[PDB]
C-alpha cells in the first residue's frame, strides 16, 4: 500500500460522504498503519468530529511518537497552509507515505489569483512529497478548476443543482454530470481521472 495519489470528494451535509472518509478511508488507513494528518475546521465546542481518529500534536513526544494526527485549523489561511504542508512533508519522512486529508478544502482550495507555493506543490508535485491527499467539499465549484484536472480520482453524491451540474460537465466530465443526477441516496459515482471511467458504488454498509 502505497497512498499517494489524489482524491477529492464531493457531497452536501448529510449526503453520506462524512461516512465514507470516517468510517471507510480512514480506518483503511489505520488498518494498514498509513499515516494521516487530518485538517479540521469545524469549531465544535464537543471538539473536533474527528478526535477519534488521531491526536493533536503538541510536543517533542508527540512530534516523533504520533502517527495518526488531527489537526484544529482555526486560521483557514495561507500561513497556516504552507505549515500544514512543510509539515506533512516532513511526516512522511517519518513515517513513510503518508495522507493529508482535507475536510473542507475549500477553505485552502479556493479560487485564489497568486496561488501560494504550497498549494502548488499540494496539486503538482505530492507524489514527490510522497503526501497522498483526500480533499473534501460540499460543492463542485468550491475548489478551483485545477484541483479536478489534477486529481486522480473525483468522488461525487447525488445533487439536484443546475449550476453544479453545468459546472461538472464543464470542468470534468459530462457523462459525470448525466449520471450524478441518477445516484440514490448514499449512492457514490466515481470518475477515475487516469482511465477516463465512471462507475457507480452502492452505500457504505
Ligand atoms: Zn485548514
Amino acid at each position: 500500500m502505497n497512498p499517494d495519489d489524489i482524491v477529492v470528494i464531493i457531497g452536501r451535509k448529510r449526503s453520506g460522504k462524512s461516512y465514507l472518509i470516517k468510517h471507510y478511508f480512514i480506518p483503511v488507513l489505520k488498518a494498514h498503519k498509513i499515516s494521516y494528518i487530518i485538517d479540521d475546521h469545524n469549531l465544535l465546542r464537543s471538539g473536533s468530529e474527528y478526535s477519534k481518529f488521531g491526536y493533536n500534536v503538541v510536543t517533542l513526544s508527540d512530534i516523533v511518537s504520533k502517527q495518526y494526527v488531527v489537526v484544529y485549523d482555526r486560521e483557514k489561511n495561507d500561513v497556516f497552509f504552507e505549515k500544514l504542508w512543510n509539515g506533512a512533508k516532513l511526516h512522511a519522512k517519518k513515517w513513510g507515505t503518508s495522507v493529508l486529508i482535507i475536510d473542507e478544502a475549500y477553505y485552502h482550495f479556493k479560487y485564489r489569483q497568486k496561488v501560494t507555493p504550497a498549494i502548488d506543490e499540494a496539486l503538482h508535485a505530492n507524489r514527490h512529497a510522497g503526501i497522498g491527499l483526500i480533499l473534501s467539499t460540499q460543492r463542485v465549484y468550491d475548489l478551483m478548476p485545477i484541483v479536478y484536472k489534477q486529481a486522480d480520482l473525483i468522488i461525487m453524491f447525488y445533487t439536484r443543482e443546475p449550476n453544479e451540474l453545468k459546472w461538472i460537465s464543464k470542468y470534468i466530465s459530462t457523462e459525470a454530470a448525466e449520471k450524478v443526477k441518477t445516484l440514490k441516496q448514499y449512492y457514490f459515482l466515481i470518475y477515475d481521472v487516469n482511465s477516463q471511467m465512471i462507475k457507480i458504488h452502492k452505500p457504505i454498509h
